[PDB]
């Protein structure tokens, strides 16, 4: 059976506030720039519908040098932090960015048509943007978070696969890292294998896999260690109706309509795609710049950092404008020429977390170290190498960063005009 | 006079949390895929306008084994399963689906016009799509949903219908089955014996029925078995306003306007028909991964779930996302060739229901089973084949699902955190 | 001087509930369906946009049959039903309508022009639809509704009206008939008497008045019989801004602006209209299916129902669909032609109504009788034919209807959990 | 360690009053009017897009001739003003501007097309207009304000910047002044130095920097001397979705798409750009006019006018109409002729400034000269020229505006009443 942590865990009366200065990210909205011939990344792709996975590094507290160490022994217990609260600051002014591609699959608009529409000749693809759909949220845990999307699954050993047959589809759950994608109006999928095409998308996601978080498995967990705290705000409507381009694919029960003739004689493209939109940014409707209080969890571990670590996973798009910037070749003539002037975009994303741990200590009896011990056993062994190598997350170091005194932090005065004493 | 089930249902203090593993759907957004030769259904039509009826299967709790059985007298009583909480997991990402249909009877654009309209000619249909209307349900009971629709009266045995007579309408009630359609903004009518047409509603509702909750009805039931507690949210708004092409059913009566001359000397169809649109989507407005608390009904029948069965109703379409895979015939050539690739539609759907049930006990007097047999005689029979096996519901069985210890899920600490003792 | 009942009405302890079963209305959205050479109603107009007058019938409390009749002294005192609540059911799905005319006379589209407009030739009208404003209501009184709008005045006696000339006005007070139609958004005017143009409106006002109810005179009103509850909620907003066609009635003065040439050497037309729009219809914004409590009256009249009547008038536009039905007139060719289909109208409109009654006494003493003889003699000579024959509403009788057991109805449930006792 | 003021700032009982009079600020909405062969400004650049810093110089308390001079011991402290009520009244109605460029670099219309777009010959610049995004803001603090906004960084020493090649970016905190600009949608940088075209914003940023409060640098301040107070609402939406003409600076990487052929053939530019929109402006969403007791600020500073200084930053967009008005040449001809009338486009904004403060005194004991001492040296070495000479602001003189009768005044009025006694 699994238990509380406040079950096992003791509070100490100690607080420390920690902080990252100011965490800054340039680099491009759609892509990264890269050298051709190389491979090394010149400029990275930085772009308001990104996850931003901090991996947060807590000083160990048994490792740590108190001024007074009477508070806990040393021989039977052990020391972990507790995050209590958690302040995600934001520092670009609020405003809404915007995706496409030049070669959109985008046949005809079926929105409303006043004639039947030509037909599909070869590659009537047009250069297409949309404003994604808004999404705020902030995962918070000692785990990585988790997210789920739909990706090509494994096919059954029948039936050879017909070139062009449609692919079988699969719920896969996977890491949530650092730079991976945000549903954006066009669900939670892995869209370089589920489409060959590589222009139903913008450019963006069009070779990328937008993940969900998969809250359902996350708060199922047995010890809730993933996140325990989290904070979810999406809205997106439909702003355009198109059509596809492209053959057939399951062709229309003819128990569905009447047969037309003449221009009706050959049906259209009932492959209907919608344009997405996340409407107006607001101050009112903000996430962030407020500290939450992390007092109560809905899962088994309270806020435990076991392992000295700390995940916080933040999506913003309400801060997702990019900025066109062109730098002329010329200095020259008085006459404007496209020529003339080189146009690019960067996007920029400013973060700056802010935290209030309380030390713990855990008396190591038998029943607590056979628990913990089942729980994940690491907690142990590394009591008295990197498991998740293969990930890549914003790493954040804080074991220079813990101050005593809550006082000279805004966090710190906030959570002590909060709890009072 | 029918009376509370809290008269003669008598409440004990053990409870047990039950719930899905993750319930998943897959299919075609419109129509299900069959073989054309065969009726075998090789993918089914999965769309978020469909309603979900899950028909709850409970371990009868007198063949239960509990580990003490010492709170009741299995001579004198017997033993039901009482619902007192409920959470309706969703699992993708929030979003918007589209509907149309290749030849969807529209003749012009009568919102604004320059001119007077052509002329109907001879199938005048455009390939047009729409957002349908918003709607977020659910209805819990321990008898099946009961819903209305318009369909087609018996005619008055006089005047031989000529034939293109507008047929008689007739307000239908109905089973809600599991896959049934949902009113999109057309109303709640049986449009497959009312549109000879095949072409004045998209597809995926064309040949279907969109049926509405009898609420009225369903409340008015003296035992109300059918719901003891419900959740309904919808609204939608006119985004185009069209003319339908065909010929006058019924004149316009010509005391109603002044002749025209000319091009307006022909009166244009007068036959207006508006396209629906749900607007935005939104999580401050989602019904479902909250818990609900089914404490007090307003009905009789407080929650008890006769015939250890229990009925979960719901309607989601603020996850209505379809997504196009396509797939190349050909991964040779550089050049875009819509002939090259084959385009798809698929939506997925994923759900978690979740359930707190408090045991009851029930002492057989005489006249309580006079009571309970006027009400439902089965009830008795049971006590010491499937009488819906027309129809069809998504199959639940929980009898390997029941755990005492709340404690260990989630909607189970929520119960204990909120009915404190 | 008027007082309040309350003064000489004495409250039993007795309630009964009354209901209807189900009411139902089919018909044409925009204009009835008779015999051409005939004028019998074959098809009546129904359409969300008219109000809707309840003529409450009720058993006369003293011939009515008590099981006991000691609470009251049938030789000093008379008795009358006291009306405490009341809850209109609604039952169709939420939707909007849309209601236009095939020769509307609307000539440019003035939000927006690159070019001077041609000239006004010879009917420029144009086939032209708009969802009306929305508007929700409620009124309950003892007597029928009144309303106003704007109707032709007569004209004074001197300068003879100069065919064509603009006819006078004049806010005309009228009783809110069943069936009359509710502003939309043109205001409420008579359209027959005040434009012979016969198409500045769609169909369904066409040849109608619009009436608006006045709130202030029945508020006004010295006992306040009228109306002693109401609830309303209307909103509107310009979708469109036009131009009206036909011949300058009054000439813009020429101070006003600066003589064009050329193309703007002639004024356009200035007699501006705009179309209106009532927005998105939504579940929260709902005004039935939810129970008033009659408790305190605004007017003297507090809820008793003299005459044993009760008014409840109704206006609903958030249930507007309409649905059209097509028939073929011919089962065969597998070539669609609109030819072979005749397309109709339809709309529906489904209410329920509910009440909850409080039994009262009146001791009549020689001051009681005088009140009551000045107030409304029909009181005391009906006590120990129709005076509205004139008007028509929707009948409804409840004699047959009152029941003594609230506890086996919804609203008798609703009440008696909300007056505890 | 840095200490609330509340330790050695001592609050005495005297309350004065102090207001402009009526602010006004007229001039052209894009840009300033000066004389073309001179420099001096005949007409300001007045916007509602402009900040407003008030440089608000108060009466030295210590200098100042108070009725009484027992409450304190001019030997052993010494005096300073705490703000304690803020009004910022605003005067003009609500209404919304529009800033536009003659050649804005547009290319084509990125939000639905029909066919792929032509080719950017030279110059297609359109001339374009926009409904910045809405801003309320207010900024209070005894140093004046900072803002934050993207620059073109210093390059490193390495790879000669080709030119054209894309510049660097470098977040820049500064001073705001006034008469700076707020990020009007297309975020806080300086299109000057990082957009060479001089055509990819309105007129009025166009050669500006758009600056953002640094919210989090300012409340990080130790000290929080820079704001002790502030109120912000920032909504935007985007409008249209652009193309921007010119010549790719970086290349779309091939693996995000397949090539085209004919028109496809030729990929078109995929540097789009989104239009602001700050929508509708309301009333019930003001910010002014309102007053603010700054009683607990969330700074160690708790609204102490060191300096007897006192900044208070403005931005308020809800009141940006512009009007044109325009002068005729000639009065003679009775027929237009646009060459006969001068057009010009004029601005104004209202404000009036109110504030109560609360006198206060500061033995100055050792450990407290200390710290002052640290914290701002000029403080003592003042007590017993202008350090922002360089910087500008909207110079406010207060000193012969305090008044002891707040009775006598609005902002007074509501203080007494507010605070009680």
């Amino acid at each position: 059976a699994v238990v509380s942590t406040d079950e096992y865990v003791a509070r100490t009366n100690i607080y420390y506030h920690a902080g990252t200065s100011r965490l800054l990210a340039v680099g491009h909205p759609y892509f990264p720039i890269k050298k051709p011939n190389n491979n090394k990344i010149l400029v990275p792709k930085v772009s308001g519908l990104q996850y931003r996975v901090f991996r947060i590094h807590l000083p160990d507290p048994n490792k740590f040098g108190f001024p007074d160490t009477s508070f806990y022994n040393p021989d039977t217990q052990r020391l972990v932090w507790a995050c209590v609260g958690v302040e995600v600051g934001r520092g670009q002014p609020l405003g809404v960015g915007i995706s496409g591609h030049p070669l959109l699959n985008k046949l005809d608009d079926t929105e409303n048509a006043s004639a039947y529409a030509a037909n599909a000749g070869v590659d009537n693809r047009e250069c297409i943007s949309m404003d994604y759909k808004q999404t705020q949220l902030c995962l918070i845990g000692c785990k990585p978070p988790i997210g789920e999307h739909w990706g090509k699954g494994s096919p059954c050993t029948q039936v050879a696969v017909q070139p062009g047959d449609c692919p079988p589809l699969e719920l896969i759950n996977t890491v949530i890292q650092d730079g991976d994608m945000v549903d954006t109006g066009f669900g939670a999928m892995d869209f370089t294998t589920l489409q060959a095409n590589k222009s139903e998308v913008p450019l963006d996601i069009c070779t990328s896999i937008c993940k969900y978080p998969d809250y359902i498995k996350m708060v199922s967990e047995p010890y809730g260690d993933s996140l325990f705290f989290y904070l979810r705000r999406e809205q997106m409507f439909v702003r355009h109706l198109f059509n596809r381009a492209g053959t057939v694919g399951e062709n229309v029960p003819d128990d569905l309509y009447i047969k037309g003739s003449g221009s009706t004689a050959n049906l259209a493209s009932s492959n209907y795609f919608p344009t997405p939109s996340g409407s107006m940014v607001t101050s009112d409707a903000q996430i962030f710049n407020k500290p939450y209080w992390l007092q109560r969890a809905q899962g088994h571990n309270n806020g435990i950092c076991w392992g000295n670590q700390l995940f916080v996973t933040v999506v913003d798009t309400t801060r997702s404008t990019n900025m066109s910037l062109c730098a002329a070749i010329s200095t020259s003539e008085t006459t404007y020429k496209n020529t003339n002037f080189k146009e690019y975009l960067r996007h920029g994303e400013e973060y700056d977390l802010q935290f209030i741990f309380q030390l713990c200590k855990i008396t190591l009896t038998a029943d607590v170290m056979t628990y913990i011990h089942s729980m994940n056993s690491t907690i142990l062994e590394d009591w008295n190498e990197d498991p998740l190598k293969k990930y890549t997350f914003w790493e954040v170091n804080l074991k220079e960063k813990f101050s005593a005194d809550l006082d000279q932090f805004p966090l710190g005065r906030k959570f002590l005009l909060q709890l009072g004493l």
